């Protein structure tokens, strides 16, 4: 229906307003393009997902997002991948660990502040309709 489609089209609103909260943030700039395979050859060969907060744009854009549900799947995703690739007790892994728990902290709190539990339904009794 129409109505659906308005639905959706809020969410696909709601999700660009957190995601440019997110990337504007200074602690996210390594999260904010995707790892330069030139300069980190061995990236694609230890990640078998690579995500990033410009991909998630891309991916609200072309409606690959039908709840918020299926948006943090990938900011959790953003969290795993870096906790992964950077697992040593060295200052440089310890900060980029730090700063993916509070990407991912950052967004379940924006979360639990601003949807409405109602919306959220809505959207996932939508998806399983279809
Ligand atoms: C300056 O080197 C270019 C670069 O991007 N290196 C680099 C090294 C290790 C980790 C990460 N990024 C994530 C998201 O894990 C990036």
């Amino acid at each position: 229906s129409m109505q659906e489609e308005d639905t959706f089209r809020e969410l696909r609103i709601f999700l660009r307003n957190v995601t440019h909260r997110l990337a504007i943030d200074k602690r996210f700039r390594v999260f904010t393009k995707p790892v330069d395979p030139d300069e980190v050859p061995d990236y694609r060969t230890v990640i078998k997902e690579p995500m990033d907060l410009s991909s998630v744009i891309s991916k609200i854009d072309l409606h690959k997002y039908l709840t918020v549900k299926d948006y943090l799947r990938d900011i959790d995703l953003i969290c795993s991948n870096a906790l992964e690739y950077n697992p040593d007790r060295d200052p440089g892994d310890r900060l980029i660990r730090h700063r993916a728990c509070a990407l991912r902290d950052t967004a379940y709190a924006i979360i639990k502040e601003e949807l409405d539990e109602d919306f959220e339904q809505l959207c996932e009794e939508i998806q399983e309709s279809r």
